[PDB]
């Protein structure tokens, strides 16, 4: 069958997934018994988009319900599935002759028909007239909450749907759910965004000099994974924090986009994923701009290991995430006790939620299509009320087949010092005169990728992580050389 | 006062200019009939975006016409000007207190207001209240149609606007063309995006290699704006024309996405531009993949090296754009003559619109925050029911100040050639014995960014034009001269 491909050293990418992706969701709406026989799945795609009301083209990106079910990379396009028989058809945009002068090859509908594998191509102005003809007893389409956003998924319309039976609540649920558990040939996909992002990452560690600006990190990443991976997009904005600013969450966007100087004794904190045909890849190495860890940079750096380590030691199905988060949260209480920044009785600084002070975020979050993948809070799994457990994005208990990201962290931020150091349940674990060499030093997060499997993990992600293995790769003298 | 950089060697851009352009604005609507005292001007920035209802961010970019009076990069803000005084305000989004965490220090408004130099700022949630104590006549929003996209330029709107009268006519046609007019502080920005675009598209002619992918260039012109100009965005996506898609005149989108490998013998059209600080380049190269012309590439290439040096040498203040339209088709048309793949009477081909098979787009476009610029077709100015000048984004008249491309291709366009070839009025003039050599060639465009002056031009570009600057960039040399 066919394949997407870029061509060079990038994976091909068998349109069988999404067929797969399609039979597996018909098989899940089919054992819903709200689910009338005779029903249609009804997708719409994304659009060409311009900036604000100039014409300056957006690059089109598909949306990622639409890309999971479809795989289809044209703007403008609608797909069905019939539920009972699993029959997909793709609705194209009937283009103008001029399309031919400025955009290129009008294609046929034959040519998408065997470019997707679906059953059938009919042109997009055409689509009442054909779900007409096919008699359905419903449409489903597409409407729920993105729990990460908030954001109202907007179902899909076409001029004639009133005429339809639609139903907007049965399917969300149930593709949502699908999605959360990849197949072998999504996981290809995934180790395959996830080894081209490592040796992007390994080549930025390389590269890195006292004196540059954050962002030509940035730019030689995105460079590495577009040139040689075929990875057009990347799956966020980067996260290029140098000093300070690797305390900052999500730091690099507009507000604050990457444009420090990298200086002699900076952590660097360097969260960057390329994307590829719109799956994901996630990962986060922190290390000494100079090369060398000093002694309180060594132990900021190995406590977060440590924690790395213990939770996907500890990963398998039938683990519920927020007991992973609650161990990252006594690991780093530990160490930082170790290190005499805390004194005192770990049980109590857990039960004071001392970790969140330091680790305000959750532990890590579903990954596939979208960095932050939906599912992670299906009907009758409840947020955590609090501090850091409250901002995970998923409480839910792992299973094989999942994509998680474990991405423990040390911060030393301000107000959430101050926070605590005001308040005496938490002041007396604090030690004020040694805390305070920590001031500015912004943090350290080492995020992995993994799929749970059967008996436990499997590793994704592969950068240097040992302080050994760090300080030896960025000493090594080859391999990536533009201009 | 204070500038924009981002470090190294790229451009500090001083606040200076936007003020400028806020004083620029008012001294117009001053004179304006249709303007009263105690007016203000009101804007509404852009604000953050998350791909469809998914949480990942989109990189902003801020929306033009607020670039152009506030050069703002943050989202979510607003910006007010008196009209009598030139007082500008800027409102800011109140943050909450997790934005520290997250995003990065919690700013004040004091910060903002030495950042961008304007005299006072305030929070978004206020400016109902502020606006309220200033008792103004009337509120100037924007709204007004974009001539390039059809779309319609949103006004600003925020709760408790309708308790104040407010006009959305008068000042859409009065930022645009304040906008069509660069100030020496622009200019001085223009030259630098067309510096760094230019030393890219250098970089990218000395790496090409035959069986590359078309987005590996791509994906080098991007790296060496954004590593070496400090250029996170470009001005549009790159167009990356390889073979016969360099016929294809905005390919590299996704429907197209720069993905054939470059062959033996292909023609390049490859027409990028990085943007820094919301200021545009747009520039073409058009090159042999293997770094040598052949003749016929030579023929081709050479003869649109000629129209473009023909325009550029008649340039001038008082000249009508459309003017310049027709001088490159009528230079195309001697040279495919030339070439042997025309016969007959050019004066003939020119009546028959002959010129327009072979370049079916405007000959270039004003130039500055957008790569489309604002303000080509004011009212009054009309569109040419012609091909070819019908897609002409501008039918003015030249004046000192304007910027635009100077963009003239010669393609060989299958369903164009074939209605040509169908019409008897223009199946003559080709010779199909010689257009068959030229079929799947693709095109070339030489593609230049220029300010015009009161003496003509100043070529804002500098890339190897000749053939022989051209084979030399290519062979590791760059080197050439430009146009003078
Ligand atoms: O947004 C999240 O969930 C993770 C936490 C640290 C950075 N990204
Ligand atoms: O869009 C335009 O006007 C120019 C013509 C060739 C490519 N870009
Ligand atoms: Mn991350
Ligand atoms: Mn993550
Ligand atoms: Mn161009
Ligand atoms: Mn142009
Ligand atoms: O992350
Ligand atoms: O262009």
């Amino acid at each position: 069958g066919p394949s997407f491909w870029l061509g060079n050293e990038t994976l091909k990418v068998p349109l069988a997934l999404f067929a797969l992706n399609r039979q597996r969701l018909c098989e899940r709406l089919r054992k819903n018994p709200a689910v009338q026989a005779g029903s249609i799945v009804v997708l719409q795609g994304g659009e060409e988009t311009q900036r604000y009301c100039t014409d300056t083209g957006v690059l089109f990106r598909q949306e990622s319900f639409f890309h999971w079910a479809f795989g289809v990379t044209e703007p403008g396009c609608y797909g069905v599935i019939d539920v009972d028989t699993g029959k997909s058809t793709l609705f194209v945009p009937r283009l103008p002759a001029s399309h031919a002068t400025w955009m290129g090859k009008i294609h046929s509908k034959e040519h998408f028909k065997e470019k997707y594998a679906v059953d059938d191509v009919q042109y997009v102005d055409e689509i009442a007239s054909v779900l007409t003809s096919q008699k359905p007893s419903v449409l489903l389409t597409l409407r729920g909450v993105n729990t990460d956003s908030g954001s109202v998924c907007r179902e899909a319309s076409f001029d004639g749907i009133s005429k339809f039976e639609v139903n907007n609540t049965i399917l969300h649920p149930e593709i949502v759910e699908c999605q959360v558990f990849k197949t072998d040939m999504e996981l290809e996909v995934l180790r395959y965004t996830n080894k081209i992002s490592s040796e992007a990452h390994r080549e930025v560690m390389k590269a890195v000099k006292v004196g540059m600006k954050e962002y030509e990190l940035e730019s030689l990443f995105e460079h590495y994974c577009y040139s040689r991976g075929g990875m057009r997009h990347s799956s966020y904005t980067c996260i290029c924090g140098s000093g300070e600013n690797s305390a900052v969450l999500h730091y690099g966007h507009a507000g604050a986009p990457n444009d420090r100087t990298i200086q002699n004794g900076d952590m660097c904190l360097f969260d960057m994923g390329g994307e590829y045909y719109c799956f994901a890849s996630d990962i986060t190495c922190s290390f000494p701009a100079n090369g060398k860890f000093t002694a309180d940079q060594k132990a900021v750096y190995e406590a977060v290991l440590r924690s790395s380590r213990a939770v996907m030691g500890a990963m398998k199905p039938g683990v519920w995430w927020p007991d992973m988060h609650r161990l990252a949260d006594r690991i780093h209480l530990e160490e930082l006790a170790h290190m005499g920044i805390l004194s005192g009785s770990v049980d109590a600084m857990v039960q004071a939620h001392l970790g969140a002070v330091f680790m305000p975020h959750g532990l890590g979050h579903f990954l596939g299509i979208d960095v932050h993948d939906v599912g992670g809070y299906p009907e009758g799994v409840e947020r955590i009320d609090e501090p850091g457990l409250r901002s995970l994005r998923t409480a839910r208990h792992l299973q094989p087949g999942m994509v998680l990201t474990v991405e423990p962290g040390i911060y030393f931020i301000d107000h959430l010092l101050d926070e605590a150091l005001a308040d005496p349940a938490r002041a007396s674990f604090l030690n004020r005169e040694v805390l305070q060499r920590f001031r500015g030093f912004g943090g350290v997060r080492i995020e992995e990728d993994v799929v749970v499997t059967d008996s436990g993990i499997e590793l994704l992600t592969c950068v240097p992580r040992t302080v050994e293995e760090i300080e030896a790769c960025m000493a090594g003298c080859d391999a990536f050389t533009p201009f």
